[PDB]
Parts: structure tokens; sequence; C-alpha cells
């Protein structure tokens, strides 16, 4: 016995997917089956489904899929966040995993620092200046994870430029309904697309930017020693390949950049709404206070409760990415085949009222380590990679802009909570432009 099928085919063409695949709850139940374009796929919208699923049956769905673009990507191949559960994909994760905790265990928190101290400077040039803050973040955040990737040579040869510029388009090109839509209906492949054509003139630099850089850390190497993330990643190597290095500082990359500077902007936009929340953020610095240092954290116990709903109220990446089941399985009693495609949706199972009282509202002191944990980066095998060092930039960034900053409004209204409609894998807010003024 499969889940229940609802019936009607493409429902990705509907508004806020994720809140319409919440609505169909209400008659199918957490788990249920339905048409995703012309694919027959299973969708999970409950804590419970989910982490029964992936936490508890780890390796069952642990898979990916392998559309088109996934090929069209990594056709040298082999990519981690895309690649599917394998003995040696796990060994690739392992590997960067690593990189991220061992191969920049100091670092990580002095370069994160250094660069969001830059940033504040860089806001500081025109106070009460309409700013456009989405940019502002984006910069900051690629800044990071590539010092963090490729070491000093970035702002010395100066190619944040050149690099931020080729980043954003590779993940702007390949998220667009034009690809996307090959994905879901294979056969328009054949068809003409200016966006496929786009995508590979893409992919060749980053490929070119990947491949330069992978190269200039090859001569220079000291074994032994790790001044970035791809020192560390290459001395593991040479079954685990170069190539595996390659794509795996693409994921870094791309992976990166828009998530947690979205995460960054929708905290903007919800202490835009609630200035009791601003001010009471105001408070809690002053007082420990002259940074604050993540050691601490504890110490600033509604920050980190603020940060968590953000997280669980707008999740950056609203349905994770697709999981493939790897062997006959079962989620909450339902038979579940093997090579069938699971949406676990974030967004959603955050929004379930049983596990979150009334949960379409902003309200921080819900977090006040106080009961039932969200999953805006996933569970089980499939973890987001980057997430100790995506929580460490949500913690300085906020932190140091809370002191030294009062987030105003740029217009004499205030900017819209609502995301926009067709959104594809990363949860984007409306346009909008923020004012600081300095003192806060
Ligand atoms: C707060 C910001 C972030 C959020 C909410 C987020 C969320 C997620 C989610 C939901 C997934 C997929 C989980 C699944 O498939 O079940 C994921 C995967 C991933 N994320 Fe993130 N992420 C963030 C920041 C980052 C950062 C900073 C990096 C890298 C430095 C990163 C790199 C990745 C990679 C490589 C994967 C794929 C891992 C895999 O397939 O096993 N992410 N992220
Ligand atoms: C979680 C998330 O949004 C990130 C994490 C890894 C990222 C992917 C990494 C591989 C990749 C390479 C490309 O050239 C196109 C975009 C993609 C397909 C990336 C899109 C955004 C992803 C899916």
């Amino acid at each position: 016995k499969l889940p229940p099928l609802a019936p009607g085919f493409l429902h990705l063409l509907q508004p806020d997917l994720p809140i319409y695949l919440l609505g169909l709850t209400q008659k199918f139940g957490p788990i249920y089956r339905l048409h995703l374009g012309l694919q027959d796929v299973v969708v999970l919208n409950s804590k419970r489904t989910i982490e029964e699923a992936m936490v508890k049956k780890w390796a069952d769905f642990a898979g990916r899929p392998e559309p088109l673009t996934y090929k069209l990507v990594s056709r040298n191949y082999p990519d981690l966040s895309l690649g599917d559960y394998s003995l040696l994909w796990k060994a690739h994760k392992k590997l960067t995993r690593s990189a991220l905790l061992l191969g920049i265990r100091d670092s990580m928190e002095p370069v994160v620092e250094q660069l969001t101290q830059e940033f504040c400077e860089r806001m500081r040039a025109q106070p009460g200046t309409p700013v456009a803050i989405e940019e502002e973040f984006s910069l900051l955040t690629c800044s990071i994870i590539c010092y963090l990737t490729f070491g000093d040579k970035i702002k010395d040869d100066n190619l944040m430029p050149a690099y931020y510029k080729c980043i954003q388009e590779v993940l702007k090109t390949w998220s667009h309904w034009s690809i996307q839509i090959v994905d879901v209906i294979p056969f328009l492949r054949f068809f003409p697309n200016p966006g496929l054509r786009r995508l590979k003139q893409a992919i060749e630099k980053r490929d070119h930017i990947v491949e330069m850089q992978l190269r200039q850390h090859k001569e220079s190497l000291v074994a032994g020693q790790w001044r970035d993330m791809m020192d560390y990643m290459l001395q593991g190597v040479a079954q685990l390949l170069e190539g595996h290095v390659h794509m795996a500082a693409v994921d870094l990359l791309i992976g990166g950049t828009e998530t947690t500077a979205n995460t960054l902007s929708w905290a903007v936009v919800f202490l835009l709404h609630h200035p009791e929340i601003q001010q009471r953020l105001q408070e809690e610095l002053d007082h420990e206070l002259s940074r604050v240092p993540y050691k601490d954290r504890a110490r600033l116990p509604l920050l980190n409760a603020t940060i968590a709903e953000v997280l669980r109220l707008r999740p950056v990446v609203p349905l994770a990415l697709p999981h493939r089941t790897t062997r006959p399985s079962s989620i909450s009693g339902y038979d579940i085949p093997e090579g069938t495609v699971i949406i676990p949706n974030l967004q959603g199972a955050h929004l379930d009222e049983t596990v979150w009282e009334r949960p379409h509202e902003f309200w921080p002191d819900r977090f006040l380590g106080k009961n039932s944990r969200a999953l805006a980066f996933g569970c089980g095998a499939r973890v987001c990679l980057g997430e100790p060092l995506a929580r460490l930039e949500l913690f300085v960034v906020l932190t140091r802009l809370l002191q030294a900053f009062t987030l105003l409004p740029s217009g004499d209204a205030l900017p819209s909570l609502q995301p926009l409609p067709h959104c594809s894998v990363i949860l984007k807010m409306q346009p909008f432009q923020v004012r600081l003024q300095p003192r806060g």
C-alpha cells in the first residue's frame, strides 16, 4: 500500500509551492503522492515523517535523482550535493566536511569577523542612505566562503569582483524556469532554449576559476600544512581524485553565498516589522558589552532564539533537495519502492501547529535550548555541509550589525514579508532597501 495519491499536474505552477503542499495535508495527511511535473513523487510535510525517513531510515532515502541538469553541471563529474548515495560519495562528503571543520578550525572565526567588520565600515560610507542590503549580504557571504576555500590571493589579486559575478550567474541560470523545465519534462531538451546555452557558458568558468585555483594551490602546497579548505582537500586525495575536490569547492562556493545572504536579509525584514525585538536585542548586547565571540553565544539567548525563528519561519532552502530511495522501504506505514523521488517540504513542516503553536507568527520567545527543533538544514546523511559555518555567519554578522547600527525602513512604508511566488531552490524576498543609522 503506497501513500495516497493527490490528483493533478503540474502542481509546480502553484504560486507558493511549499505552502500549497502544506494545504494538501488537510485532506491527504502528512505523507502523500502527487505529480510534480510529469513525474510521480512523494512529499513529506511533518518533522516526524522527515525524521523517520532521513534519521531513522538513514540509508533508505540518502540518494539523489539524476535529471539532465545534474549531468549538465558536472559532465566531468562528480558532484557532492547532487551525487547519488554510494560508498565513494560518503568518502567524498567526509573529506570536505573535514576541510570545513579541521582544515579551517582556526581562521573560520577571524576571517568571518574581519570581513563583517569591513562590511560595517563599508556601510558607514553614507549613513541614512537607501541600501540594497541583499547585494551587500551576498558580497559578504561570498567573500567569506571564497577566502576560506581559496585563501589570501582573493583580495591580493583582487578576484572578488569576477568571482562574485560568476558565482551569482551560475545559480541565477540554473535555478531559472528555463533549464529547470527540462528536468521536469525531459523531452524539451531537444527544443531550442536560451538558458541552457547561457548555463554552459557559465559552467566553463566556474570551471576555469576553480581549476586555476586548484593548480595554484598545488604549486606552493606544503605537506602537513593548510592555509585554506583546498589545501586540506588536495592532501586527502590523489579513489578520491582531484575532480572530487573541484566539485567540492563548487558546492561550497554556490551553496554558501545566496543561502546565508538571504537568511540574513529575512532576519532584517522581520526585525523591521518588529522594533520590539530589535530594541530587546540591542538591550541584550549592551550588557554583555568589544565583539562578543562565538565561544560565548549563550550570553545572548534571545539572539539565538531570533536566528532560530528566521530559520524556522523562512527556511532559505524550503523544499530541501530531492531525495531518491536506495532500497525498498516504508515511511509512516506506507510502502515506498526503490527509485521513488522524495521532497522534504521543510517550510511546510515548520508550520505544523501541533509542534509549534501560533505557527505563522514571528515569535523568538518561543525558543526561550527550549522545546522542539526545526530543520532548515535538513537531517540525516544529506544534512547541509555548511551548517557550522552558516550558523557562525548568522551570529557574527547580526551581532556586529545590531550593535553599531539601527535598522530603519528605506521608504515611509514597510517591506513585504511575502516571498515572491515562482521560487526555485532558494526562498527569496521581494527586493527591498534598508536604512542604516549609526549607534544601536
Ligand atoms: C543558513 C543557511 C543555509 C541553509 C538554510 C542551508 C540549507 C540546506 C539544505 C536544506 C540542504 C539540503 C538537505 C537535504 O537534501 O535533505 C543543504 C545542502 C547543502 N548545503 Fe546548505 N544551507 C545553508 C548554508 C550553506 C553553506 C554556508 C554551505 C557551504 C559553505 C552550504 C552547502 C551545502 C551543500 C554542499 C549541500 C549539499 C550536501 C548534500 O547533498 O549532502 N550550505 N543546505
Ligand atoms: C542547498 C542549496 O541551495 C545549494 C547547495 C549545493 C548547491 C548546488 C551545487 C552544485 C551546482 C552547480 C552548478 O553549476 C549549478 C548550481 C548547483 C546545482 C548548486 C545550486 C544550489 C545548491 C543546491
